[PDB]
């Protein structure tokens, strides 16, 4: 395993980290504890879950992810060379049923939030606890843009600072991040830490794939001068990224033939995209699935990879991503296809 030291931190992540929304869903406690085990055992310390896991959500579930996470924790033991990252749901959005009444990041939902994870956690710290989504309508989610807003959110970025201050403090926290976020939001998160004296957010936790690279126009010149790494998630495109779903083809138990709902990585210039990167696979030898997250981990503004996986031999392809070196040509031929299909699946 490699590592990477985020900046203005203690945090010495492994560059590859293991993703875990669909314990408790696709998978059950034994299988988590199997992938929690093996990723341990290759040197993953970073272990990213969050109190609305696993997916799709439903308030049946909720919760079981970090409950089966906890119940591995209090076995295994060993806690303190885990990095154990967390989030805080922001408002309820997508038709989601909310977790709390009036879901919003202010003081009494994340105070409620970080204990009930805690809780199921069996720990009295995280190592991370991450924002999920801003409380400001804005470009995350599927929206490659910015659209204007009329409304002033209710609760701003300062409130939700000054809220997380309080657990950081008592210990409750060490770092904090941000997930879903955008240029202005870190470079406002990191203004108010400097003009009030308060905690400086370390990571972010964006989408990053061959589908969605869109971290390049605005967030990663932020990662380079204020140390603010990218946590990348969705490296496969959900999947789609293996070629797994070409040509009509949906094979029994995959997320996108379960889960209709999942359209993130279904749309028409998406599609042909990951035909294309496929086929630069293909040509090159390489591993549809590997190539993609290889892509993601050479760049230099990404601390880690959440990987995601529902079987142990997945998670051993993608562990063993860490050992492929993208060619310049390769390189050149993502460049073209990119050129051709931009941002198709923000
Ligand atoms: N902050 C946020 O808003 C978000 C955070 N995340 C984080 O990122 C993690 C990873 O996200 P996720 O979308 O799962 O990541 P990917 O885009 O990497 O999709 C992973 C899924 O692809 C399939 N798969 C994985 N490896 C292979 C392989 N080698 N061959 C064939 N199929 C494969 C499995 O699904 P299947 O077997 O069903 O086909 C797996 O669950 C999450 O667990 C979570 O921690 C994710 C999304 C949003």
């Amino acid at each position: 395993m490699q590592y990477h030291r985020i900046p203005h931190s203690s945090l010495e992540v492994s560059t590859l980290g293991l993703g875990t929304m669909t314990f408790g869903e696709q998978n059950s406690e034994a299988d988590a504890h199997a992938q929690l085990d093996y990723a341990v055992a290759q040197g993953i310390n970073l272990i990213d879950v969050a109190e609305m896991y696993p997916v799709p959500p439903r308030p049946e579930t909720q919760g079981l992810t970090e409950t089966y996470v906890g119940n591995w924790l209090a076995k295994h033991g060993s806690r303190e060379k885990l990095i154990i990252a967390s989030k805080v749901s922001g408002p309820s959005r997508n038709n989601d049923k909310g977790i709390r009444p009036d879901q919003a990041l202010d003081r009494k939902n994340i105070r409620e939030a970080l204990h009930d994870s805690l809780k199921r956690l069996q720990t009295d710290y995280l190592d991370l606890y991450q924002v999920h989504w801003p409380q400001r309508p804005t470009n995350c989610f599927g929206k490659l843009g910015y659209s204007w807003t009329d409304s002033a959110p209710a609760v701003s970025l300062l409130d939700t600072l000054d809220a997380l201050a309080e657990y950081q403090r008592a210990g409750k926290i060490r770092y904090i991040g941000v997930s879903n976020e955008t240029a202005f939001g870190v470079m406002r998160y990191l203004h108010l830490a400097d003009k009030h004296d308060l905690p400086r957010i370390v990571t972010i936790q964006n989408p990053y794939s061959l589908l969605n690279r869109s971290f390049e126009v605005g967030l990663a010149e932020v990662s380079q001068y204020e140390g603010v790494e990218l946590l990348a998630y969705s490296c496969l495109g959900f999947g789609t990224l293996t070629g797994k779903y070409l040509n009509g083809a949906k094979p029994a138990g995959a997320r996108n033939t379960l889960f209709s709902r999942f359209t993130r990585y279904s749309g028409e210039q998406t599609q042909k995209a990951v035909a294309a990167y496929v086929d630069i696979a293909r040509r090159h030898g390489l591993d549809p699935a590997q190539m993609a997250l290889a892509f993601v981990r050479r760049q230099p503004f990404v601390a880690s990879t959440l990987l995601g996986a529902t079987t142990m031999d997945q998670l051993k392809t993608n562990i063993e991503s860490l050992h492929l070196e993208l060619s310049e040509d390769v390189l050149a031929e993502i460049e073209a296809v990119h050129q051709v299909y931009t941002y198709p699946a923000p």
